[PDB]
């Protein structure tokens, strides 16, 4: 049974609610982005209207085989009428094709559902600037002040400088980057650009990347692993055993691996600056954990909410424990008292 924080009152709509069977009263199912916890339940047998971005609809059709007649892609930053209700899709600064959804209810209430997002000051000059928002369905993944991490730009500078140094010292070093979902493509694309290489990967991952509308992508990726010195592997294989085994398969072309695991936050963030990050090393294999986040830090979240000034907040993450729910409610009240709304 569909939980209340996935339902939009005063409409026939749900958000990210495909794992509950036929939801009573639902006339249109929205999908914020193509991450498995959110699409859970969709397949070629789904026969209700799905509303999403162009990029998410490419993934639904090619990866999950949803039939074309049920996919309803909408342009961004554009007022659209869906089943009698005005909606807008906004870029969520999460993974490719990820959106926030503005719903303009027939009674005059305005609701923003962030999906998953990484708040940014640039959002303060989107179509959000233009009206009041009553209710905020908020991605609270990192809603506690311990969650700090650097900008994506600082993290990418670290990765590029680290990979270029290693491979210039040793032209026989291979770079490997872990992945298990879409998102974070800048990590492996920036490293391959500095090295003058295409990124090599499985046919299944190439297929996924080809759905993403990234400019000049045919110039940047390949399935020919032998021609590439940046390889993508499943995240599960980014350990000493898995990397040893990969280096065997390369036929003595390489004699060292430098590997990256883009995580979200880890508690090494509470002590260490990006500049000071060091790898775990065993023999000729080194593994860097880099804090590349596609969700808001606590401070970025707080700035967005204090700017928006919603009347009510409904968290969408960390809702399963009373301690989490009580912590989040305390911060929402602090923010409101400090800013005066
Ligand atoms: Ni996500």
């Amino acid at each position: 049974t569909c939980p209340f924080y996935k339902k939009i009152p005063g409409t026939g709509f749900t958000v990210d609610a495909f794992q509950y069977g036929v939801v009573e009263g639902c006339t249109a199912y929205f999908l914020t982005h193509f991450h498995s916890d959110h699409y859970a339940g969709l397949s070629k047998h789904f026969t209700f209207p799905v509303y999403c971005s162009e990029i998410t609809g490419n993934l639904l059709k090619n990866k999950l085989h949803v039939q074309e007649q049920y996919i309803h892609p909408l342009p961004l930053d554009t007022e659209c009428i869906v089943n009698g209700v005005k909606v807008v899709l906004l870029d969520a600064n999460h993974c490719p094709g990820a959106v926030m959804i503005l719903f303009y209810l027939p009674n005059g209430t305005v609701i923003l559902h962030t999906g998953d997002f990484r708040a940014d000051p640039s959002m303060e000059r989107s179509l959000l600037a233009d009206q009041k928002v009553h209710m905020l369905y908020l991605d609270t993944t990192y809603c506690s002040p311990e969650y700090t991490f650097p900008s994506q730009q600082e993290v990418i500078r670290f990765a590029i400088n680290t990979a270029f140094e290693a491979v210039t010292l040793n032209p026989h070093a291979l770079v490997v980057c872990g992945t298990y979902s879409i998102g974070k493509e800048k990590v492996f694309l920036a490293i391959a650009d500095v090295l003058g290489s295409k990124v090599g990967m499985s046919q299944e991952k190439y297929k996924t990347l080809q759905c993403l509308n990234i400019p000049e992508i045919n110039s940047l990726i390949t399935t020919d692993m032998c021609s590439s010195l940046v390889h993508l592997l499943p995240m599960m294989q980014i350990n000493f055993k898995g990397l040893q085994s990969h280096l065997k398969k390369c036929g003595g072309k390489y004699n060292q691996i430098l590997a990256f695991r883009p995580t979200g936050w880890t508690h090494s963030n509470k002590f260490t600056r990006i500049a000071d990050v060091i790898p775990q090393t065993k023999g000729n294999i080194s593994i860097y954990g880099i804090p590349y986040s596609e969700h808001s830090s606590y401070l970025e979240m707080k700035r967005f909410v204090q700017w928006l000034k919603p009347q009510k907040i409904i968290p969408t993450v960390n809702v399963g424990t009373w301690k989490s729910r009580s912590t989040m409610e305390k911060y929402f009240r602090e923010w409101k008292l400090e800013a005066g709304y």
